[PDB]
């Protein structure tokens, strides 16, 4: 049983939605971990407090080097604590801030990355979200980790529908399309569809309506178009990207 | 502003998922009337006072000869009152259980009511979900009226696609399924994909397994065949239906 007790509370890696993220240290073996602390007041009054237990069970089994490692959890009477691997370089978002844009190297690493861990949750039946760069930790081989919780594992109806007794929403293909964002952000300096309000976003979502300056390349544009696309089930496979000729070429 | 004092209260109509329905008469105009009573207690506990309150403001606005009509509404300390069309001749279920199934004529007069009802609302951009026999009332000229509540009105975004930002579910076009086993279920007397058990149920919706005894005439096997698609999007529009040879030729 884990306790507030075992661990040396140090100085304070960031503020989240729910609560604060600490550096922290194991009391028996001296271990470095980060401790997020979640209050369950704000947790229970937002109506995530049910959402959350969910995601963090997924997480606790999920085990890969480009995902954040949640070792354990504990509670008390207010407060939810995260026992999690500290990632002592920060988030892509930051590197993205200090670089204003990445090469074709680090961009292709970084998707290989991203492609690996997905694959390996689409192979436990685990499926991620929309994924973004303030949710990318880098750890000390610089290695990225995702460091969010969205993750999720998947009489009358003789008048139902198919459209809402089967699946239904939604598969494994949003990550592609963040695959697509994020590998245009890495390379670009900015999201493909960003825009100066937000209808005008929604528009160009709606419809994919993006365009390349002239310092991307033939095989990133490529890469690039052929994730974002309005259909889904016309995205590419998590292992197409992995063979993809651009991200064999340029990844690490 | 409407009140209990209002209404002299007769014999029950029935009871409800949450309460109960009365005859009643409003004492002013002698008015006969249905008076449904909903305990706000099971509501709240049921997590259906929202949806409940959404659906009463837009069926408020809905007058249409097929469609229940809702007068007013009106509450208390622990029970909320809906002043409603009394319907004499009870529900199409039981209606279809004294006569074991319906012919021609009577089958496509209720796809005719249903579709007009249906297409009224289309235009009002109101959009109605899954109709059972159960929710469909006759009145005292022998038309139906539909009588649930099952109607509707219908930063972060850079990395959202469009499958999450767009629409999306479900459009105006379950209830054209719902036309195909109402359809069929007046004819045969029983709903299309019955089976033994849950899953081979769930299975022959999944699939749209169905097949037709020898007594339904090839007219009606045309209609029901194109209402049931698994396809949404290729089930006819609601003016195709009532257009559709078998229904121009057999509705009163
Ligand atoms: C998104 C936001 C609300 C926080 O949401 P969240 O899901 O609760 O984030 P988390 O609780 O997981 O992490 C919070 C902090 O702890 C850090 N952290 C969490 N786990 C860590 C770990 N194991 N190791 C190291 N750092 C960690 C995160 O890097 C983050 O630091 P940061 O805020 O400096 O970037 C917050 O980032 C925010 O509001 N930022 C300002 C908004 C803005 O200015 N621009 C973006 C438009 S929304
Ligand atoms: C579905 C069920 C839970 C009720 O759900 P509901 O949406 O709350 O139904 P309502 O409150 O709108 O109406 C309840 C009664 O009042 C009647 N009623 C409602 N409004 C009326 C009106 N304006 N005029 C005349 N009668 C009216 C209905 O016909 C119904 O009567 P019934 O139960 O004898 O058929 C209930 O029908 C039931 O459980 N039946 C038994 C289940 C069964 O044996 N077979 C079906 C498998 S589920």
């Amino acid at each position: 049983q884990w306790a507030l007790e075992d661990f040396e509370i140090g100085r304070p890696l960031g503020k989240g939605k729910f609560g604060n993220v600490y550096l922290a240290r194991e009391k028996q073996s001296k271990f470095i971990l980060a401790l997020k602390v979640l209050f369950k007041a704000q947790l229970e009054k937002a109506g995530v407090e049910h959402q959350l237990r969910r995601e963090v069970e997924i997480q606790s089994h999920l085990r890969h080097p480009n995902i954040l490692r949640l070792y354990g959890y504990f509670h008390d009477a207010t407060r939810v604590y995260l026992i999690l691997e500290y990632a002592p370089l920060g988030t892509v978002y930051r590197e993205l801030q200090k670089l204003s844009k990445f090469d074709e190297q680090r961009t292709a690493t970084y998707i290989t990355e991203l492609a690996n861990a997905l694959s390996y949750c689409h192979s436990k039946r685990v499926i991620h979200r929309d994924i973004k760069p303030e949710n990318l930790l880098l750890g000390s081989a610089g290695e990225l980790k995702i460091a969010d919780f969205g993750w999720s594992v998947h009489g009358t109806l003789d008048y139902l529908p198919p459209e809402m007794i089967e699946g239904r929403m939604h598969d494994e293909k949003v990550d592609l399309w963040s695959l697509g964002v994020l590998c245009y952000e890495f390379l670009v300096g900015k999201p493909p569809f960003e825009a100066n309000t937000y209808q005008e976003t929604y528009k160009r979502i709606s419809r994919v309506e993006f365009t390349f300056p002239d310092f991307v390349t033939e095989g990133a544009r490529d890469l690039i178009s052929r994730l974002l696309k309005h259909n889904p089930s016309q995205r590419p496979m998590l292992r197409e990207v992995l063979e993809h000729p651009w991200i064999t070429a340029n990844s690490s």
